[PDB]
C-alpha cells in the first residue's frame, strides 16, 4: 500500500538524481533496489515509475489511462508544437492529423517508399565497401546517417546527403543542441536554433511545387472526420516531429542490433545464413525482406534489452486503484520504465539480460503489455511499420554483404540524450565481395 | 533443376503397399536413408513428397509460401476431431476464433493454476509406484498413460478418468483409441463391421464429451475459456458444436504424444546411466519440497534439455504436412506447384548428420545447452509457426515436473535389458517397456 521512494536531496526532493548524464540506468538501477514501483517527487511535480508487467498492463488501460506530455515532451513541445508526439489526445490537432498520415503507414504505403529505402541502404554498403584495409567503422554514426537520410528521402523527397560529410547536416545540428537544450533543462541558442529549423521546413515545402510520401499527404490529405486538411502550422509541426522521430529511435536500435551480433557469435551466424539464402537478388524486394524472420527477431530483442525510447508517460482519466493496494486520484502520472519492465523475471524468466532472439519465434507466446518497444494503444508508435522494415532491409544486407569483427572488443557505453545509443561503438567491415 | 527419387512401385497401387506394415514411419525413415533428403510418394489420387533434410525444410516453414496440409491421417481424425484446433484448415473461420480464445489458457503464466492438479495426479503416480512389492515391476508406457490422460482430464475440464484406479482403461478412450486405430487401417486400406463400430466410437466419444459440456460456478481449466471466452476479433465465443470438437481435440493431442515423451526420456535415461546420474542429481537439489512448486519446475533445466533430446531423437507426432500457397522453387532445384503437398519427415529431419554431427545416435542432452547454437528449423518436434502446436509447454511442463518426480524417489533398473521397440499408432511409444524402481524412501 504505502510506496518506496529513492533517497531525497532537502526541498529539491529527488530531482538531482536525474542530474546525471545517464537518468534512464539511474533510474533502472532504483528500480532494481526499489522493486515494480517508486514515488519520484521533484519541485511542483510527483510521478511514479512502474517496471513490472502486471502493474503496465493495467496502465495500459486506455479507458483508465491516457497519454501524458512528460517534462522532456513538454520541452520538444516547445519546437515540436501540437505535432502528432507532442499533442495531448483531446487536442483536436492529434486526432485530425492522426487519420490523416496512418494511411502513409500502410503495407501499400511501406511498398512505396522501399525503392527509396533501398537507395540509402546502398550508399552505406559501399561506403563500406570502400573502406581501405585496417579502416574501422563507427557504427551508430553511420546508422544516423542512413536514417536520417531515409526519412528525408522516403518522407519528403529531400536528400540530405549524410554519406557525403563529416559534420551532420546543418539542420540537425540545431536539432541535436536544442534536444540538448531539453534534456539539460544558452536560451539564445535553443531560440536561434528554432529558426534553423523553420528555414528548413521552408525549403521542403517550397520545393514540392509527382510524389508518393509523407509530405503529400500532409498537404492534400482530408481528415474523414472533420472534412479538413491539416493547415500550414500543423503541416511544418509534423515535418519537425517526423525528422525527429524518423531518424535517432532508429539508428539507435541498428546500433544496439548490430552490437549484440558482434558479442554473441551464434546469433550472428544464424542471422547472416538467413540473410544470405533469403537476399538472393542484387537489389532487396520489399516481399524478401518481409521474408527475413531472424532478423526481425534479432531486432525486437535488440529492442527488449535497450528500447531506444525508454519510457512513456501516463496519467489517470479518473480516480482508480492500481493493482489493488495503490490508489491513484485523478490527474495523477505513470511513468513506464520500459527497460526495467522488459527484465521482468516472471514474464522473461531468469535469462533477462541474455540476447536470445529465439524468444520471438512466437508473438503469440510473449503475454499481453510485456513488450512495449513503440508504446501503447492509440498513441503508440505510428512509425513502427517503417522503423522496423528500414531496420530489416539494412541489417539484411549488412549481414549479406560484411563479414563483422569487434576489434576493440567494446566495452558497452550507452549514451543518453532523450534516446539511448552505443556511444564509441566501432567495428570492422571484411567484405563479402557480392556485388550490388 | 533435378529428378525427384522415387521408392518401388507395385503396379497400379504405386507406392501405397510400402506403408501396408506395423511401423510406417520407420519405413519411411529407411527409405529416407536410401533416398535422400527428398522423395516423392505416390497412391491413388494422392501425390507428396517426404523432406529429410534442414536445407529443405527451413524453407518449407516459410509461412509465407508454404500453410499446414491436412495429412489423410489427419482427414480421417477430423471425422470425430470436426474442425477442433489441429483437424481445421487455417482458412476456416473456426480455426483463428478458438486460436485467439484458448491461446491465453496455454500461456507460460496460465500453467501457474494448472500446476496443483498436475502435481495432484503426479503423486498418486509415485504412490502407486513405491505400494509396490519387492520384484514387482512397472509398464513404463501404461503407467505415463495414466498419468497424462488424468492430467488433462483434470487440468482441462475438472474430470476425473481415474486411471490409477482401473486395469481396464476408460470407456471413452477405448471408443478413442480404437477410432485412431480404425482411421490408421484406412490408409493402408465388406468393411461394414468397420464402418459400423466407427460410428458406435464417434457416439461413445460424443456423448461423454457432451456429459461434462451439457453438466457443467466456473473454474481456471480450459472448458471455463471456451464458454466464457470471447475472440477478440470477432467479439463471437465459440458455438457449442465447436466446443465439444476441441474437448475431443484436447483429450487426445493432450495426453498421447506427452505419454510418449515420458515413455522415451525414461528408456533413453536408463540405456545413458551417466545421463540417469546427472538429471537425478539435479532433482535433488532442486526439489527440496515434499511438493514441486511451479517455480522449481523451470529450474530443471537438464531435465528439460533431457526430454528435448527424447524428442529429437523419437518426435512423438512423427510428421506434419504442409502445401505450397504458390507456385515456388524449393532449394533451387525442385519446382513445386500451388497446391502441392509435402510431409516432414520429424525423426529423420532430427539426424540430419550436418547439423548435429556424425553423433546422431547417441543420446547426449547437452546438445541443447544453447539454443541460439541449433540452427534455425533444425528441431521441429511440436510443428511450425502459427500452426505449431498449443499444448507445447502444457506438455513440457508436465513431463518436467513428473520426470523430476520420479527421478527423485526411486533408482531405477532395466532389468530385462530392454530391446527397443517402436509401436506405431498416429504417434510413437515404446512397447513392452518395464522396469524396476527401488523407492529411496523420501516421503511426500
Ligand atoms: C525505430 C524505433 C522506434 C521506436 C523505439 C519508437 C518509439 C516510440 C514510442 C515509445 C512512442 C510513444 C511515445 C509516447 O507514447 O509518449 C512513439 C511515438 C511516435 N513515433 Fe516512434 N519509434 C520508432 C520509430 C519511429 C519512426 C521511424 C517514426 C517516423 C516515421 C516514428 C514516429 C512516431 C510518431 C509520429 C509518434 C507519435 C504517435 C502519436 O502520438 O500518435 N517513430 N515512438
Ligand atoms: C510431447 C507432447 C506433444 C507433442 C510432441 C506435440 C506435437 C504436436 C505437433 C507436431 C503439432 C503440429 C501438428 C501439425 O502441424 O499437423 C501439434 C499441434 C497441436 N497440439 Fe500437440 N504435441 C504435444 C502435446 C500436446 C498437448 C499436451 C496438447 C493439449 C494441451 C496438444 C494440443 C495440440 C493442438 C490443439 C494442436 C493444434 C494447434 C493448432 O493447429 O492451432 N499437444 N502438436
Ligand atoms: O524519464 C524520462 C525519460 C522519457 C523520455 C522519452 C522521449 N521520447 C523520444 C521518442 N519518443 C519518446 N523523463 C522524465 C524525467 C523526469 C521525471 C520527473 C521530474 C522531472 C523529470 C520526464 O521528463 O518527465
Ligand atoms: O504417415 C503419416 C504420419 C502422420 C501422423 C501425424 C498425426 N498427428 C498426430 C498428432 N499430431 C500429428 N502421414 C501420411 C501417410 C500417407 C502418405 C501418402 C499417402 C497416404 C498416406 C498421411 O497421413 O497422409
Ligand atoms: C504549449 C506549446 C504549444 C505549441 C503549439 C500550439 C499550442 C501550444
Ligand atoms: C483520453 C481522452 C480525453 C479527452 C478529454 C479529456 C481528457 C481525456
Ligand atoms: C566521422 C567522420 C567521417 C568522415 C568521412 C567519412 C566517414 C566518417
Amino acid at each position: 500500500k504505502e510506496m518506496p521512494q529513492p533517497k531525497t536531496f532537502g526541498e529539491l526532493k529527488n530531482l538531482p538524481l536525474l542530474n546525471t548524464d545517464k537518468p534512464v540506468q539511474a533510474l533502472m538501477k532504483i528500480a532494481d533496489e526499489l522493486g515494480e514501483i517508486f514515488k519520484f517527487e521533484a519541485p511542483g511535480r510527483v510521478t511514479r515509475y512502474l517496471s513490472s508487467q502486471r502493474l503496465i498492463k493495467e496502465a495500459c488501460d486506455e479507458s483508465r489511462f491516457d497519454k501524458n506530455l512528460s517534462q522532456a515532451l513538454k520541452f520538444v513541445r516547445d519546437f515540436a508544437g501540437d505535432g502528432l508526439k507532442t499533442s495531448w489526445t483531446h487536442e483536436k490537432n492529434w486526432k485530425k492529423a492522426h487519420n490523416i498520415l496512418l494511411p502513409s503507414f500502410s503495407q501499400q504505403a511501406m511498398k512505396g517508399y522501399h525503392a527509396m529505402m533501398v537507395d540509402i541502404a546502398v550508399q552505406l554498403v559501399q561506403k563500406w565497401e570502400r573502406l581501405n584495409a585496417d579502416e574501422h567503422i563507427e557504427v551508430p554514426e553511420d546508422m544516423t546517417r542512413l536514417t536520417l537520410d531515409t526519412i528525408g528521402l522516403c518522407g519528403f523527397n529531400y536528400r540530405f546527403n549524410s554519406f557525403y560529410r563529416d559534420q551532420p547536416h546543418p539542420f540537425i545540428t540545431s536539432m541535436v543542441r536544442a534536444l540538448d537544450e531539453a534534456m539539460n533543462k544558452n536560451k539564445r541558442q535553443f531560440q536561434e536554433d528554432i529558426k534553423v529549423m523553420n528555414d528548413l521546413v521552408d525549403k521542403i515545402i517550397a520545393d514540392r511545387k509527382q510524389s508518393d510520401d509523407l509530405l503529400t499527404h500532409m498537404l492534400n490529405g482530408k481528415d474523414p472526420e472533420t472534412g479538413e486538411p491539416l493547415d500550414d502550422e500543423n503541416i511544418r509541426y509534423q515535418i519537425i516531429t517526423f525528422l525527429i522521430a524518423g531518424h535517432e529511435t532508429t539508428s539507435g536500435l541498428l546500433s544496439f542490433a548490430l552490437y549484440f551480433l558482434v558479442k554473441n557469435p551464434h546469433v550472428l551466424q544464424k542471422a547472416a545464413e538467413e540473410a544470405a539464402r533469403v537476399l538472393v537478388d542484387p537489389v532487396p524486394s520489399y516481399k524478401q525482406v518481409k521474408q527475413l524472420k531472424y532478423v526481425g527477431m534479432v531486432l525486437n530483442e535488440a529492442l527488449r534489452l535497450w528500447p531506444t525510447a525508454p519510457a512513456f508517460s501516463l496519467y489517470a482519466k479518473e480516480d482508480t486503484v492500481l493493482g489493488g493496494e495503490y490508489p491513484l486520484e485523478k490527474g495523477d502520472e505513470l511513468m513506464v520504465l520500459i527497460p526495467q519492465l522488459h527484465r521482468d523475471k516472471t514474464i522473461w524468466g531468469d535469462d533477462v539480460e541474455e540476447f536470445r532472439p529465439e524468444r520471438f519465434e512466437n508473438p503469440s507466446a510473449i503475454p499481453q503489455h510485456a513488450f512495449k518497444p513503440f508504446g501503447n494503444g492509440q498513441r503508440a508508435c505510428i512509425g513502427q511499420q517503417f522503423a522496423l522494415h528500414e531496420a530489416t532491409l539494412v541489417l539484411g544486407m549488412m549481414l549479406k554483404h560484411f563479414d563483422f569483427e569487434d576489434h576493440t572488443n567494446y566495452e558497452l557505453d550507452i549514451k543518453e540524450t532523450l534516446t539511448l545509443k552505443p556511444e564509441g561503438f566501432v567495428v570492422k567491415a571484411k567484405s563479402k565481395k557480392i556485388p550490388l
